[PDB]
């Protein structure tokens, strides 16, 4: 048979994990309907170290969230981001992917 | 000056209690590697996943695979997310060497 | 909100040799990059296991470095005669962000 399959876009978030309820906040105030978190994650920035702990997740670290979200919600997302990274340390990766399920995404 | 090839990259998220089961099917289809990312939490449409502090209860097998195997993959893991949970993303990128994947 | 085209990159290989790596990133003038660390996997000629897995040297990491295209030839080019003789792989995302300068 053939496999369909469909366009989706899919966010990276890199952030400090005390900022993971305000993301995850915002993901689940714009309709995101599930996102993954890795965490302790080590990392170079424009000023600063994050150094990835050897043996267990601390509070002050860096995570990453991946999204999976249709293509209208990418716009609003971002806006709702841009104060955020206005602010704080981090960045966002936009991909574009392709998925099996449309509505498991909606 | 460096040609670079095309190639898709599978995102499998998926609960670790099916590793197995996952990594038996890339295997079978003839992937050549394959990376797992241990220490994940996460948020389902109908449960959290709540990652350990210190084993791994979600997992995501990341396997760049030739575009003809794609097909076979999702249809050897329709079955599967039809009866539990997770999610496979699938990705264009490039890479160098082409039969270091095939 | 702009988006614009950038170029990510997914660089697997053995803990062994991170600062071989970020050295060669930061060399090329590459504006960051994030680590994930204590993975396992499947290679071309061997298993790693993770729970074989004991040191930091031992473990495989992935070096997720978002950078603008014209970066991306140079650097491939500096992890050839690595990948030549070491373990690992690239893998090249089209991606997109909002903040251009921020990457170059
Ligand atoms: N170009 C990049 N590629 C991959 N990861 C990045 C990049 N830039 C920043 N990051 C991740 O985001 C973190 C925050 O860095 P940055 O936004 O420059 O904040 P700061 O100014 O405090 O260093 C970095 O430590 C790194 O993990
Ligand atoms: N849109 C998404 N983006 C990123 N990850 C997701 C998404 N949806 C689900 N996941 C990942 O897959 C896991 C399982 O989701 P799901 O199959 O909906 O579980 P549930 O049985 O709770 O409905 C989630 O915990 C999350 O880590
Ligand atoms: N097709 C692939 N998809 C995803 N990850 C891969 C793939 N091939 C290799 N890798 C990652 O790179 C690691 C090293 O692979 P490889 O260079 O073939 O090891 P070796 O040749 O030393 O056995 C693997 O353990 C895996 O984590």
């Amino acid at each position: 048979n053939a496999i369909k399959l469909y366009p989706l876009k899919k966010l990276e978030i890199i952030l400090e994990g005390a900022h993971k309820e305000f993301a995850t906040d915002l993901l689940d105030r714009a309709g995101v309907k599930g996102y993954t978190i890795v965490g302790n994650l080590s990392g170079k920035g424009s000023h600063g170290m994050y150094e990835g702990h050897l043996m267990f997740n601390e509070d002050d670290a860096l995570i990453m969230i991946i999204a999976a979200v249709p293509e209208e919600l990418v716009g609003p997302l971002l806006e709702g981001f841009q104060p955020f990274f206005e602010a704080h340390s981090g960045v966002v990766f936009v991909h574009d992917i392709q998925v099996g399920r449309p509505i498991k995404f909606r």
